[PDB]
């Protein structure tokens, strides 16, 4: 009896998650032909199970897996997608991630802190100067793209087309004939830009990540041109909308919980714990899927090879067997093992950088806009897999 399109579910899905959890540990959903998993223990376990993957073609033809191959007109998208580590399974995943993690390191993250803090400060100053604005458009949206641009080493000169590129490519996962068109178009355009920067970095080495990707090697193993383009597009696409919606989701929760906002404003040392609790309370990434590569059993229920599982991260983050009073926002929550950055081999390689951007944004807002208030009830985007608002009207 579940309709993820119901406007009440889009407004507040957490009561329905409560019902799902109470009704069982795996539920077949005919409309999407998917098996829904809502408990934290099950989601955690399945993300670490070697019998599940974000791809199946390394093991089975589409046809042997009981599926239909995608249009060859979408080859440029599928090529760019299938060389990024998010949709790779071992041993290809292992190789590209071991290689990428030689260029993209803890030192790389540390080096961005000053630019993250600087940029955050500037953004909030401008909003303060205007005495208010749209937290999404003016503060949340600009920072993530800029940080990845900076890490990749791209001029503010040519940084304009990145958002619209990332937008149209991601449109493919949201699929209209028109969406598909721009998505392949952007996939080509963006990949050519990358292709270019890859060479003027080969004949002209730099200190950026594109240059660290060109250098990265191990056991004489190295990255292909496509693996590098795919990695760069993945880092922008993965590090943008999630970070944006965590900042706006967080501030909306803070405005709706004035006791917690006042606690935060009174003790800025809560910022790290606050970033984590606001993500558990209302994660922007509600849902992730896995193919069943070998038959599994969940709670004595057999899920067959060829099935697709939907992991409800939102449900898992409100599981009362893990969190006490999960429906309550508590920035001082001691016990917060939220799964928002996932688990197993696809565990977010960006999580340290994401946490530095969310902390820098929050600290700037608290220091520079300590009187910030919500002007209007925001409009919720009609989407149950990426949970977000159209914008956030604020005033000092
Ligand atoms: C609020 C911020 C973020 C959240 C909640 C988030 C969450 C996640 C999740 C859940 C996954 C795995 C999905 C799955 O298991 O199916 C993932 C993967 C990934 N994330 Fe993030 N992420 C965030 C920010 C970022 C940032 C800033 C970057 C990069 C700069 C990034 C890069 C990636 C990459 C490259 C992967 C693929 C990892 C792999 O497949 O091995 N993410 N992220």
């Amino acid at each position: 009896a579940f309709d993820p399109w119901d406007p009440a579910f889009l407004a507040d899905p957490y009561p329905a998650y409560a019902d799902l959890r109470a009704k069982g540990r795996v539920h077949y959903y005919e409309p999407t032909n998917q098996w829904l998993v809502p408990h934290h223990a099950d989601v955690s376990a399945l993300l670490r199970d070697r019998r599940l993957g974000r791809a199946y073609q390394h093991r089975y033809t589409h046809e042997d897996f009981g599926r239909t191959a995608p249009p060859a007109e979408h080859e440029p998208f599928h090529t760019l997608n299938d060389h990024g580590m998010l949709d790779l399974e071992p041993p290809d995943h292992t190789r590209i991630r071991r290689l990428v993690s030689k260029a993209f390191t803890p030192r790389t993250v540390e080096q961005l802190k000053p630019y993250v803090a600087k940029l955050a400060g500037e953004l909030v100053d401008r909003l303060v100067a205007a005495g208010g604005g749209d937290l999404l458009a003016d503060v949340a949206e600009p920072l993530p793209v800029a940080v990845i641009a900076e890490m990749l080493g791209i001029p503010e000169s040519d940084r304009a087309p990145l958002r619209p590129w990332s937008a149209d490519i991601c449109g493919m996962y949201e699929p209209p004939k028109d969406v598909a068109a721009k998505a392949v178009r952007a996939s080509v355009e963006f990949s050519d830009y990358l292709r270019e920067l890859i060479a003027e970095r080969r004949k002209e080495p730099g200190d950026d990540l594109i240059s660290g990707l060109i250098a990265a090697h191990d056991e004489g193993d190295r990255l292909t041109e496509q693996e590098m383009i795919s990695t760069c597009v993945l880092l922008l696409n993965a590090g943008h909308e999630a970070t944006v919606n965590a900042t706006v989701n967080g501030w909306y929760a803070l405005f709706r919980n004035p006791d917690q906002l006042a606690a935060l404003r009174a003790d800025h040392s809560l910022v790290p714990a606050a970033v984590e609790e606001l993500m558990r309370y209302d994660t922007p990434l509600q849902l992730f899927e896995r193919w069943v590569l070998d038959e599994i059993e969940i709670d004595g229920t057999t899920v067959p090879r060829g099935a697709e599982i939907a992991m409800l991260f939102g449900s898992a983050n409100h599981d009362p067997e893990v969190f006490r009073n999960p429906e309550k926002l508590d920035l001082t929550r001691e016990d917060n093992p939220h799964i928002s950055f996932s688990a197993g081999i696809h565990y977010c390689i960006g999580a340290p950088l994401a946490r530095i951007e969310l902390a820098a944004s929050m600290t700037a807002l608290l220091e520079k806009a300590p009187t910030l208030g919500l002007v209007a009830e925001p409009k919720r985007k009609p989407n149950f897999v990426i949970r977000g608002l159209e914008g956030l009207s604020v005033a000092v």
